[PDB]
């Protein structure tokens, strides 16, 4: 019992952060068999940044201006090439500690892992989501641009994100590993504004679903609601409406509880109008939308990988 | 920017994790040089935690009843020995992913990453802390006994707890790696209820820091107040008193911030007295103790390892 935000291990991602370096720019890159990916602003100065010409920068640049350092030894770039916003660095020897691994590209209210790095150098390991506005709410501090995000199923790393920016907001903005933004953010320091963060309505039910299974059972009402008239209520609380692909998703955890998904609705929307009335649900004192269905069902059976 | 509740990076652990199986029990040990650590009600049926009598059990257990698995590959057992509540199998090998280590015995109120595993395959990891009442609030199902908190200072791995029961009341007990448990608990499933689980107050001062270095700065009031004062407020609220040791392991996010401790005291009664009126705080509707000083100052320092 119990439930926690928990993160994928991380070793088998630990194994492939290096350290690139371009003229006075460092930050982090990953190296999977014979390639480093980076972010593209590597090459830049802090002054480039307000309006970077990333072609005309690159041409500036070499395979031996890029150096990229695993942990002690350097490793040989033997050619270089931008694809989207993402520098491919193909270097002289394969990373042995390569894992099984995927590139995938997330959609919004998908969880996924980040391993913080600086110089390198793995800091720490913690779950978010991708908002439905595309930007994530991390914690990076400058030099930790290509930490990457990712999944793991049993053997295999899908890795869905790398981090270039963040917002004067203070939320933060990335790619997917093809080098294309989530969102509509550019890899310039200009007025980028993020849109309404919505609320991930599918994860806050899968996340009742888990506090039922826990324990946490105050919430359960005895009404229920239908599609339409929830989300007349999701609607006012900028909640992204749930569809019937929604409903589907959660029939495994509706199943297991014996809670039908409209009943289990019809209490996020007594929760919605009435709030928490300074209770608690799984030691959080609002309601959590960065467990997908996936996540719960996952912890709450044990899955390793 | 940003504040994540983060765990350490995991690889260095997840090395060490083994299956061990003893008649029909099996759960998680921790392989280090040629010893794996594990909870000695491995050789427990479910009858036995009723009232078990250890030294009887294990005479009836050799050293081939105890399989240990590493991965796909089986470890040779060539002596055992329970410490307290901990096994202590010898074997034939010494683990090559031996990280540099030390087992540490932690305090209430100290923070940790846990490797939530499965028959030796990790799941998971999270952060969190030793409660005052020596609790600790994790997500563990049947199998992850055994499994590790740890802490990691550059490229030594601290192990401070392994886990090993769950109370009827659904938060966790368990040992540090000399095999003596946190509190009062015992390896016997009878009545343990946990005392109060009081919040820590240092903790919760550190963690408003972190919100001030990271914009969230409403709470900030015009008032100081004492510590005796503050300590009338604490008790009222089941918190931690405030000593003056506190105070002083406070001082660094004082001098960064500029603010006084006994100002950001002030701040904290009247949240207390208050409450936050439906708003948040670095993400969060409640007061959050699980971040350390320490753990502060590493994640808005950028530390690595």
């Amino acid at each position: 019992s119990g439930f926690r935000k928990m993160a994928f291990p991380s070793g088998k991602v630990e194994g492939c952060m290096v350290q690139v370096t371009c003229g006075t720019t460092t930050l982090n890159g990953l190296w999977l068999d014979d390639v480093v990916y980076c972010p593209r602003h590597v090459i830049c100065t802090s002054e480039d940044m307000l309006n970077p010409n990333y072609e005309d920068l690159l041409i500036r640049k070499s395979n031996h201006n890029f150096l990229v350092q695993a942990g002690n030894v350097q490793l040989r770039v033997i050619g270089h090439s931008m694809q989207n916003c993402v520098l491919k660095l193909k270097v002289d020897t394969a990373n042995p500690k390569t894992p099984k691994y995927k590139f995938v590209r997330i959609q919004p209210g998908q969880t996924f892992s980040v391993l913080a790095c600086y110089n390198g150098s793995p800091s720490g390991v913690y779950q978010c989501a991708m908002r439905p506005n595309f930007t994530i709410k991390g914690s990076f501090l400058n030099g930790s641009c290509g930490s990457v995000g990712f999944n793991i199923d049993y053997d295999c790393v899908s890795f869905c994100y790398m981090h270039h920016m963040e917002l004067p907001t203070g939320v933060h903005a990335g790619t997917d590993l093809e080098g294309n933004f989530y969102g509509p953010f550019v890899d310039r320091q200009t007025a980028q504004a993020a849109g309404t963060d919505t609320t991930i309505t599918v994860n806050v039910l899968a996340w009742l679903y888990a506090a039922v299974i826990n324990g946490d059972r105050w919430f359960l009402n005895r009404f229920t609601t239908t599609l339409n008239d929830f989300n007349l209520v999701a609607m006012k609380y900028n909640y992204e409406p749930l569809t019937q692909d929604h409903v589907d998703i959660l029939g495994p955890l509706s199943a297991q509880t014996g809670i039908a998904v409209l009943d289990m609705c019809a209490s996020l929307k007594e929760l919605l109008q009435n709030g928490m009335n300074g209770r608690t649900i799984l030691g959080s004192a609002l309601l959590e939308d960065e467990f997908t269905p996936f996540d719960v069902v996952r912890q709450c059976s044990g899955v390793t990988f």
